[PDB]
């Protein structure tokens, strides 16, 4: 029989909520936020500490030095119009309220707030609504450079850029709608070969390497390691793609490259009636 899934963009409520002293309070405040958050209720607002500022302000600052050489060209293009209506500042970290209503009028695409992982099968469920669950938690001050799990510098920098392009969007919403009450080694291939897109994914433009990983963009340390060489390539193919273990709190292993992103888009529609 077929596992429930959301039939409606309001339906993600039902799946939404899944699982130093000062900054654990801290995270528990935005547990609690992104908890009783629902469908329709407007983001609310944060007053990031100057810590989270000043974290924040140094990871954008260091990204950007690196984007124009490392990221893709739609990333690049995006990004300046997200600095000009959300705020994207060093001295300043967006809310999530206001990059949701810009990815609306782009690409219709929304944001949910997000207290931590989500299964893979719910995570992608919302993306077949156009809904990106995002945390709102900022890195811990110790390392900017990376982090073991999202914090809303991922979600900003990483994904809201490429969310507001419209290939991408409808590239992302597709593996979304292919997930939706599929079968459990399904949404796995799915999960996968949207790690290494979507997360972890590089592209090849002007016969160029460049980033359009979310994961990658907006780690410091791991964006330089994916184009430096030294790291292993291999065509994106969602067969083979799929059968990649995706690694956590390390750099990957192997990152998959894309001709295109209406390329990875059209290798999916493929893959996905094999599954
Ligand atoms: C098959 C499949 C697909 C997904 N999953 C899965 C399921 C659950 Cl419930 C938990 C964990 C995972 C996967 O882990 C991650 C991690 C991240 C991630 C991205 C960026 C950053 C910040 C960056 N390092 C920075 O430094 O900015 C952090 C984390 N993103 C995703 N989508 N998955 C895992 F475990 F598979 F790898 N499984
Ligand atoms: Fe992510």
């Amino acid at each position: 029989s077929v596992p429930w899934f959301p039939k409606k963009i309001s339906d993600l409520d039902h799946c939404a909520n899944r699982v130093d002293n000062v900054y654990r309070k801290r995270r528990k405040y935005f547990a609690d936020l992104a908890m009783n958050y629902k469908h329709g209720d407007p983001i609310p607002k944060v007053e990031f500490t100057e810590e989270e500022i000043k974290t924040w302000g140094t990871v954008f600052q260091e990204l950007n030095k690196l984007y124009p050489t490392h990221a893709c060209r739609e990333y690049l293009k995006n990004l300046p119009l997200l600095s000009k209506y959300c705020g994207y500042r060093e001295d300043n970290i967006p809310q999530l309220e206001d990059v949701s209503n810009f990815l609306k009028e782009r690409t219709g695409f929304s944001i949910r707030p997000v207290a931590g992982y989500l299964s893979p099968r719910d995570f992608l469920s919302g993306l077949a609504f156009r809904v990106f669950h995002c945390t709102q938690y900022v890195r811990h001050s110790s390392d900017p450079f990376y982090t073991p799990e999202p914090d809303t510098c991922h979600e900003l920098l990483g994904h809201v850029p490429l969310l507001a392009e419209p290939s991408f969007a409808q590239f992302s919403q597709e593996i979304g709608l292919a997930s939706l009450g599929a079968s459990e080694e399904a949404v796995q291939k799915l999960a996968t070969c949207y790690f290494f897109t979507v997360e972890f994914g590089l592209c090849k433009q002007d016969g160029q390497l460049r980033v359009f990983g979310a994961g990658l963009l907006s780690s410091i340390s791991e964006l330089k390691h994916a184009l430096s060489g030294h790291a292993k390539v291999k065509p994106f193919d969602p067969k083979i793609t799929c059968k990649q273990e995706c690694l956590i709190t390390t750099f990957q292993d192997v990152y998959f490259v894309s001709e295109s992103f209406e390329d990875a888009k059209e290798k999916m529609r493929e893959f996905t009636k094999t599954i």
